[PDB]
């Protein structure tokens, strides 16, 4: 295993609906091994002087780091917000053969 | 982009109030872009040789590295704990204008 | 503190009992420092021809990086899936103290 | 010291004229904080499938991670090479003062 | 480009001829796009004892990352000591097209 | 092995006799592996707003990473320059065997 070749990416999305279909999309093109939806998270930041709070979905999307590029533009159209929060996150260490498994179900 | 120049940190709190303060201020005061806050979660730990078990809330700061000493002292400053969980993940890659808008609300 | 000395390591797990058995464990092992469970996570990959949806609990274990290896055997052993979920990322900056804590409490 | 926000960059020449010509414009430019000069070296590389030797000289160039991108540019602009090698290696630890010195001198 | 995919290896050898020798292999069996080789080395580490002074050349090797495994296991099986120096360092960032080129001739 | 758990420090002196009492130093209290010098080698720096060039030798130093500020604080304490160059770079992959020797002397 080459350490940071596979890599976890965190998609910031406004529902589940949205995250689900994100989801199966990257995973039916290939772009990501698999994806892991965590709900009711509260987004806070600020806009327009004032402070926000919304309801999101966060996804843990994990794939091999020379997809990234690619998942991020597929990311990009589908168009969650004008501009999605995609960050990747590289892998040191791991399980070899979960790791391997990345590889081969993205390759 | 230079890689790794904004960083996913990860603190924990006793409870959703506390994690609100918390990141309701760090954004105020520019020292980060975003957070995410993820409730429910079961925190597990020893302490007087008993296995622990509390419920918490985990934030997800989103911010430049350079921030991070900052980020933390401030955290350090008004968390109930006497040792605050901060933790700060290293962002290899990414949407590029997502990644220069975290920059660009901190700076 | 040495950058990336300390790692945030994650384990998938097919529900809450099974998740908290591996976290005690692991614990108590001195493995780890602590556990945080994430639970109500929908995971979604391919099932061989179909795209599967399950309900799963995510653990985020932090530990010393040296530790990760032995930390990955442990779960390998005691987990459901023949293939299980760990992956370790680095910790680059945090609170020092905290992060002496982990180190402290993962020593033999 | 943020780890990783000074970079060592190699870049290669084909003699010590042009090594010190490229080495006294990045620093004069604040591009870099120094450069160090290793001469007598022999460059083994294939084109169209035969394997040549040259005598090189190779720069360890020591600046912001930030500044990088820029470097890089102006390195591009003055190389008598089509395609440059420049490639940059994060320093993860060493002397604060030494690393903050090289962040006063290129800021 | 992905961070850290191109990998820059140092091999430490007894003598310029072991050197070139291993250096012409690796580049001819694609394992490396090219080796830089810095001669006049004085090597200081502890032997039976005492503290040894030997004279030795440095390799710069660049290739993939990926490749670096494959690279250790040749040097190691070809080169003269029991145990072999190799270390590769990461780089992080650089010259697009370089970095391109030496993916291209390592495939 | 761990990656970046042994790193590459460089460390710059004025001329070979000071490299050499140093690369033994560090050695010989187990703060180093080994120690690479590199020899005539020309720094390229600004003082007093004026481009200066001098003779140097490099030290490449090879160690724990655990161990790189004890080695900076020694270095520090006997190296002749008020702020002297020790800047750490990380081993992701390389030689097991070597690798495990470097840890093994240190320890
Ligand atoms: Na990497
Ligand atoms: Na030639
Ligand atoms: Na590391």
């Amino acid at each position: 295993y080459v350490p940071g070749s596979v890599s976890a990416a965190f998609v910031t999305c406004p529902n589940e609906k949205v995250a689900k279909e994100i989801a199966r999309a990257v995973v039916e093109k290939r772009l990501a091994a698999c994806v892991n939806l965590i709900p009711q998270i509260t987004s806070i930041y600020e806009w327009k002087g004032k402070i926000e709070e919304d309801s999101e979905v966060l996804m843990m999307i994990k794939t091999q780091s020379s997809l990234v590029p690619a998942l991020t533009d597929f990311v990009r159209s589908v168009h969650p917000y004008e501009v999605a929060e995609v960050i990747a996150l590289p892998v040191e260490q791991g399980n070899f053969p979960y790791l391997q498994w990345v590889r081969q179900v993205t390759e």
